[PDB]
């Protein structure tokens, strides 16, 4: 039994990592078959992040501007592309560790696994979920641009996140794989704002049902409610609504259990309203939001 | 910035992950040169689990019996031996991915990323502490058995740690990498329990370290106290005795943050005897003891 925070085997996405540097920056790249993808801040210096123009900023540079390093194998420069906020550097030689990849675009409330890289070299790696925010909350220092989110789903690597930038929140925003970030956010040094950070409701719930299977069931309660009662309270508390799609998302959590899944609503109502008394619930005081349904399912098969 | 709970690199780890199978048995091996290493519970069934005898029970095994499947690709066992609570099995071919590796026993306190493994496949990573009840606090299902503990310096993969058994308690116990289990546990289904589970005292200090790195200061307070003061309030509390090398190790972090290491400590005072008030540190309603202070430095750097 047990369950913990986990992120999938980097291993694939080791092999993927590379250093680009052109000018003076200097980030990660993810080397896909014969294509280096990296953040277009790499063309940027520290005076032009006001309001770049990338484009012009990109009309003076050429192949031999950029500098890919795979380890310490440098790569050929045949070409170079700019989709949206993502640089497409096409080199001579393919990735022999090349895996089965796709670029997914996740939705807010999905999960992936972030490989930290600093100059190319892969330092952890942890899970994460995209917050309803378009945000995200990891760990991310300077030289970890480029760094990747991933989820690995049998034999194909489905990458949907490029780290790019820090808010002054302390939070993190990013693009997929294609160049385009996740929620309102410009690759510019201007006044952003991430917006209300809810609460994955959806999530919570299952985590609630990987708490019965593993020990923890005190929250329990002898009530139920509705769907309209409980998206009341979830309201208050700055929750996701609730949705049909997520009840039924939410059925062979309750059908192992054999608990409903309003009855599982109306514990997280008493919970809301009432705190946890000083206890935990799987080892953690708070609620714990960043655990899709899959994610438990994945952990509890 | 950001601080996450994060996990080394699994890739050099995934290419010594095996399947091994003796007679009914089957669970996950450590492929490392030219011998398979997993536990000697492979060679044992359901009914002989009360007291076993490995000994008679592997006079009857031959180098035949056991099944070693790397992937697909099959290794032709020509030795076989016990080392405590592992077995050594011999095989033709060296693995090709197997990187600088060391055997280290680690002491309680230490951290360790562990892949968990099913039929030789690996399914997750997560950090993990040694408890001071040399018990862990991870998550294996059935199948989980020979998954390994490790961390990974500069380029040394120091194996530390091999899953044997869940306890009726929910923790895990498991042995080094020279079948020696950590604590009073043997593999025997008798009666076996874990003692006080106290609290990694140095480690929480750190992480108190990282929030004030990372923001969060409220709890820094106006008051010191002495380490023989601050240990009266350690041990009514359960937490692990203070030492003068746990001060010392927390140099470079007094160092950064300007705050002295006594000074964190009645910080940490105040927190055990009033709470935290409902408030939160670093995103977390409980006291982390899951970061030692190289953990902080190396995710700080
Ligand atoms: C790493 N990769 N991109 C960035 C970045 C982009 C825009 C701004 Cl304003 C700051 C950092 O960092
Ligand atoms: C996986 N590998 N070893 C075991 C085990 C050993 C002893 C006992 Cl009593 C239970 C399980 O599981």
């Amino acid at each position: 039994s047990g369950f913990r925070k986990m992120a999938f085997p980097s291993g694939k996405v080791e092999g993927c990592m590379v250093q680009v540097t052109c000018g003076t920056t200097t980030l990660n790249g993810l080397w896909l078959d014969d294509v280096v993808y990296c953040p277009r801040h790499v063309i940027c210096t520290s005076e032009d992040m006001l309001n770049p123009n990338y484009e012009d900023l990109l009309i003076r540079k050429s192949n031999h501007n950029f500098l890919v390093q795979a380890g310490n194998v440098q790569l050929r420069v045949i070409g170079h592309s700019m989709q949206n906020c993502v640089l497409k550097l096409k080199v001579d030689t393919a990735n022999p560790k090349t895996p089965k990849y796709k670029f997914v675009r996740i939705q807010p409330g999905q999960t992936f696994s972030v490989l930290a890289c600093y100059n190319g070299s892969p330092s952890g790696v942890y899970q994460c979920a995209m917050r309803p925010n378009f945000t995200i909350k990891g760990s991310f220092l300077n030289g970890s641009c480029g760094s990747v989110g991933f989820n690995i789903d049998y034999d194909c690597v489905s990458f949907c996140y490029m780290h790019h930038m820090e808010l002054p929140t302390g939070v993190h925003a990013g693009t997929d794989l294609e160049g385009n970030f996740y929620g309102p956010f410009v690759d510019r040094q201007t006044a952003q704002a991430a917006g209300t950070d809810t609460t994955i409701t959806v999530n919570v719930l299952a985590w609630l049902y990987a708490a019965v299977i593993n020990g923890d069931r005190w929250f329990l309660n002898r009530f139920t409610t509705t769907l309209n009662d409980f998206n009341l309270v979830a309201m208050k508390y700055n929750y996701e609504p609730l949705t049909q799609d997520h009840v039924d998302i939410l059925g062979p959590l309750s059908a192992q259990t054999g608990i409903a899944v309003l009855d599982m609503c109306a514990s997280l109502k008493e919970l809301l309203q009432n705190g946890m008394n000083g206890r935990t619930i799987l080892g953690s005081a708070l609620l714990e939001d960043e655990f899709t349904p899959f994610d438990v399912v994945r952990q509890c098969s």
